[PDB]
Parts: C-alpha cells; structure tokens; sequence
C-alpha cells in the first residue's frame, strides 16, 4: 500500500469529486428527460452513431429555436458518462460541433427485438413519487419509521393502490425488467421443466408467469399480486390472475416463484410468507426465490454498486426490506421450514436460489 | 459484455441514491462526528456514531451502517472489515480525502452546505419539466414556480440562505486559494463584487488588502441576509439596471447564469461602471473542448446541466467565447490570470 502525500494536486481532485458528488442527481435527471423525449429510440432509428442534435430536434415535435442547444447540452453531459459516443465536426465556419451515437449501455435503454428495454424501470426510479422519501431519511433514522411512509402517510404499496399514475409507473418498470432477467434465466435454469403448476407470488402484472407458460406449455401458472396490480394484468393463455395479499395465504401450485419479493420485506415478514409458502405447497414442492446477493464487501464494482444501490432504496422505500447474504437466504429457508437450499443460477445480478422441502 | 451494460444500466437507473444519501448523512452530522471521533487507527463503527445522535431509535446504527456501505463503495468514506466470532464480518468506517472537503476545515468552512443545495427539494422539482422546456421553450424551473430562480429565492426564504450558504462556502474555499496566486487586486482602491452574495468574497478581499474599500452588491434579498463585515459596504440592486462605480469589478460565477444577451449587458454596465483603464476580473469555470471522463470535466458539464435547469438562460463557455463577450462588450485587453478548482480567473482589461 503507497501512501499519498497531500498536496495541492490531491487536494484539488478532492474538491472536484466533492463538487461531483454535490450534482451527481444531474445525471439520472437529464437521462430521465432523453428517454422521456425518446432521444435514444430517435437515434437508434435515425443514425446513419452519429447524429446532430439539430438532426434529433427536426425530429421531435417541437417549434423552439433552443431544442438543439438544449438537447446537444444533455448529450454532452450523457457523454462524458459513456451513455452516449460523440464525434466532432468542425464547422466550415470555425466552431466546434459535436455529433451523438449511441454506446454500449444503450442496447438496454432501447428497446430490443421483442419490444423490451430498462427504459421503463429508469423512469419508475428517477419518479417524483419515488426521490420525495429520500428527504425524510434523516428523520426515519432519528425517530424510526419509514421514509416512504412519512412522505405520504401510508406504504408504497398502499400509495401504488391510491396513485394511478405511479402504480401504472411501477408495475411497467418491474415488467421491463424481470422481462429482460428471465429470459436469460429461462436459458440456463432448467428448474421449471416437469412442473404442472406454478405460482408467481408478487407476480405483478404477470410478464414472469406468461413467459414461463410461453416457454412450457404444459405448465398452468397462477400470477398472484395485490388487487390493484391484478385489475391491470393483461390475459394470457395459461396463466391465472388471482388478487391477495401473501401474508394472508399463497394460492397452491407445485411451485412458486418469488422474484424480488424478499428484500421488499424484514425478515420476520419473509418467514411469514416463506412458512405461507411452505402450506401452500406439495411435500416435495420449491420456492424458487430471484433475488441479488450481498457481496462480500462494498468494494467499487458495478455489480456490487448496483446491489448497495438496491439495498439503499429498500431503506427509503420499504417496510424493512434490505439485500441479503446467501447464508441469511439460507437462514430464512431453514427457519421456515426447507430442508434443502441450493443456489441454482444466476442472470444480470439476479441469483435463483431453490428453498427445498425435503 | 452483456451483462456489464446492463448492471450499468441499473447504476444509472438509481444514481440519484447517492447524492441523496450522502445529503442524509450530512445533514445527520455523521462526517464531523467521523471526523471527531475516529480514534488514531482510524475507523469508527455505525453504532459508535449512533450513539452521538439524537436518537433512541434502536434501528438507528443497523440504518446508518447500510448508508455508510453506499458511501464505501463509491469511496467518500474509507472502510475495513472485522470478522465477527461467528463468521459474519462487520464494517467500520473512516474519513477518505473527499472527507476534508465535506466537513468543517480550521477557518470553519467546507463544501457541505454546497452539496445541501445541489440536492434541495426546491431544485429537484425543475427537472420534471426539463422535458416541457426542450418541447415548449421557457426554463424548467420558471415552469415548475412561478418566476426565474432569483425571484424565488426572494419568496422562499429557506432556500435563499440554504443557497446563500451554499455559494458562500464553495467561494471561499476558492477564493482563498486564488488570493494566494493572483495578483491582481495590488494598486486597487475600490472593487465592486456584482452578484457578490452574502459577502464572503468581498470579505476576503479587504481582509487581504485592507488598503481597498469593497462594495458587495447583489439583490436586495441577499443583502439582507449579508452580515457586516468592516471594509465592505453592501449594496442591494439590480444589476441589469447599473452597476456601482468602482476601480475593478469582479463577478464570480454571475456569467454563467446568463444568456449571451444578458452577459452582454452586464458586461456594458461593467464598462460604463470603471474607469478608463479599469478592468473586470471574472472568475468562472471553462468548459473542455470534448465530453471527457474526467472528474473535472464533470463538473463543469453538471453545472452546465444544472445551469440548463435553473437558470434564465446561463451555460458554460469556451475561454473563446468569453473572449467574445468581452469584445462584443467593448473590452480591448483579455488575459486568464490563474485558476483554483476548475474556476479560472479571466481579467476584461478596457485597455
Ligand atoms: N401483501 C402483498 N401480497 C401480494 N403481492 C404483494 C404484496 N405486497 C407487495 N406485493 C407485490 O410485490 C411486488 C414487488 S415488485 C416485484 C414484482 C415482480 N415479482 C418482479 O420481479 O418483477 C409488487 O408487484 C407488489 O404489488
Ligand atoms: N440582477 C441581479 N443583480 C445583482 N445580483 C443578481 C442579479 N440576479 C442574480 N443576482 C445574484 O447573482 C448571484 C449568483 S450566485 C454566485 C455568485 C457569488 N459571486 C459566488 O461566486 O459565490 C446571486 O447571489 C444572485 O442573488
Ligand atoms: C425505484 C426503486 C426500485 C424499487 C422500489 C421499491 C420496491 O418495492 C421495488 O421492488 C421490490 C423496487
């Protein structure tokens, strides 16, 4: 380990990381406001890389002289985060253009063969609804609580039951998302194959359950959420919509899935659900259980960010929930009453885990 | 490679966790209890620091210690690991580099109160309408309050000194280090400070020189909140209409806030302002030639972004366009003097 002598050198990159972290909101911000003007899919489509912003303006519908300036402004910003590329023209008359391709990342802010991005989940994250708690966290650390719930009096479950916009915001975010996961997960996990039934617990609008169903026909899926979710799940040949509350029951099956379920919740509320899910199923029935792994420390990868991120989020937002290690998965299993636990696979981050009775 | 776009895509989603995490902890004092507490090896546990809050919440450490892991990760704090007896390992924390600028230094200054600007609910809101302004014209935080920024901060008390203290601190950490460097105050007798804040420059200034008389001027709502300060004289106004008379003006970060057209009145009353060889000395960010990955880039495009999104009009500029604007404005002399944390300090000469 070499020491760093401070000097003015230091100092200074310092300061500037001080000042970046200060702003650091700019960034989701400005990208929230690219995909909502749906500058991505505009130069997905309309690049012969790379593109003007007065090219992506002429585009848009708009008559204000400034959108170019404004949009080349955005890009730059998402540029210098490799968001975007960019290519520089000199302008025959002495100024510096830039011009604006797409980079690597953009293959999930776009949507792909089969209409699917993590657009979607960008713009549930970077709501109004959803940066209002953070605000109160100071307060929930010094007089307990939920940061969520003293924003606007209640869960952020039973707001998504009172806010229309926002549960149509969240339950197409976790669509796009769980899309994206479990097709890859469909790939390499071989755990659905024999089963009859299945039950998708917290199914949300059920894009879980019918891509299982696509992928074995001969299963019959139930996709169990709460009410208010349910009334917007579209119909799919082989899957039922059943409206509940898991704490009170799970629908039977042979087995169920539970995908992002159990950071959402304390531990006592996932032995609760868990032993719910012990009753509901077969003496030789599983839960498969979708979720992230704590890593080992918060070392500064992309994956462990995204999992610290996670885990944050479950602090502002939820009733308890946090991430997790795979020994307390283990724990929880055996607690609730699975003898059997085996980490089966895993797809962007997101671990299968199988709690087995037997 | 599939997978690393899109774990990146998912860090883009929920970037906003830190700065708001960050303004938890600040806002908690938990960086100056660190700084306080942290004994000679050098970090601190979650409880330890709970223990120094308010609080009797018995969630508070376990609360603390999960935002403090955020933090570690993207190293604003440092951390070690301990192995507890049963497998299980527990974090604790201590101050990295970052950590000096984010707590109190000995004159009694950092970069906290700026970062509890940044991330203020009443700037956040602009941002739902930064879509509506690229579409429609207009500014997003004017369609988001009634007014511009500055008219707010007079009808919003609260973010006016959340603002104030905010500009204030970031200045003088700067100033300090260009007062060491810059050599252009010597010979002066008056200086004017337009959109001069609470003060805090001019302050520094006189304190430097004593031999100048300082005028800070700024809207009336600020300089009701400026404290005195022997040597300045503060003066509430509107720039746009006139600008005190003095033997330089110096504005720090008022170009930027701007249009072209807005500078460029400004900068006439500047020179209407000063006498015949006077000068204005403007101390503003540049902005790079390209959108690099470096820290210091960064920051100047989050400005400009954030300039975007508050601001009647301002962005960064090249140094060849505020050599533009000094010429558009009648200056026939243009030097950059020196330069302190991505803020350079660019002299208007009229001769
Ligand atoms: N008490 C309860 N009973 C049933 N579903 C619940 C619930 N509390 C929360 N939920 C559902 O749990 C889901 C958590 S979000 C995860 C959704 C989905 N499994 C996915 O991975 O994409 C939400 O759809 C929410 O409505
Ligand atoms: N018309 C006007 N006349 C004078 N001051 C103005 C103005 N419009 C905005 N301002 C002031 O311009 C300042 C911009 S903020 C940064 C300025 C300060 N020089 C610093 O570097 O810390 C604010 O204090 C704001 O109140
Ligand atoms: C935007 C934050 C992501 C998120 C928030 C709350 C949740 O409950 C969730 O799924 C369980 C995901």
């Amino acid at each position: 380990e070499i020491q760093i002598i401070p000097t003015h050198s230091s100092d200074e990159e310092a300061n500037l990381f001080a000042m970046q972290l200060a702003s650091a909101a700019v960034l989701p911000m400005a990208l929230k406001a690219a995909i909502e003007l749906d500058v991505l899919e505009i130069m997905a489509k309309s690049v012969p890389g790379y593109i003007s912003p007065a090219e992506i303006a002429a585009q848009l519908p708009t008559t204000n002289p400034e959108a170019p300036v404004m949009l080349d402004r955005v890009l730059r910003l998402l540029a210098s985060y490799s968001v975007v590329t960019y290519t520089l023209r000199e302008l025959p008359s002495g100024k510096v253009e830039r011009l604006y391709g797409l980079a690597p990342v953009c293959k999930f802010l776009t949507k792909n063969e089969d209409g699917v991005s993590l657009a979607p989940f960008l713009l549930l994250a970077t709501d109004k609804v959803l940066l209002e708690p953070w605000f109160y966290l100071k307060d929930a650390i010094l007089e307990g609580g939920i940061p969520f719930n003293k924003a606007y009096g209640m869960n952020i479950f039973d707001y998504h039951g009172t806010d229309h916009r926002i549960n149509k915001v969240f339950n197409k975010g976790m669509s796009s998302n769980s899309t994206i996961t479990m097709k890859k997960i469909l790939e390499m996990y071989n755990g659905f194959e024999g089963l009859t039934t299945i039950v998708d617990v917290g199914g949300g609008t059920g894009a879980v359950a019918s891509m299982i169903v696509a992928k074995y026909p001969s299963i019959n899926a139930i996709n169990f959420d709460l009410p208010h979710v349910i009334q917007d799940a579209p119909a799919f040949s082989g899957v039922e919509h059943l409206g509940g509350d898991m704490f009170d029951g799970v629908p039977k099956g042979d087995a169920i899935f539970i995908k992002w379920i159990c950071h959402d919740w304390s531990d006592e509320h996932c032995l609760k659900l868990l032993k719910n899910c012990y009753a509901a199923l077969p003496d030789h029935g599983k839960v498969i259980v979708a979720e992230y792994i704590l890593p080992p420390s918060p070392d500064p990868s992309i994956a462990t960010k995204v999992v610290i991120h996670t885990d944050a989020l479950m602090l502002a937002y939820n009733p308890g929930g946090k991430e997790r290690t795979e020994k307390e998965f283990q724990a929880l299993a055996m607690a609730s009453g699975f003898r059997g636990f085996k980490v089966a696979s895993c797809a962007f981050n997101t671990y299968v885990m199988e709690f087995l009775k037997t």
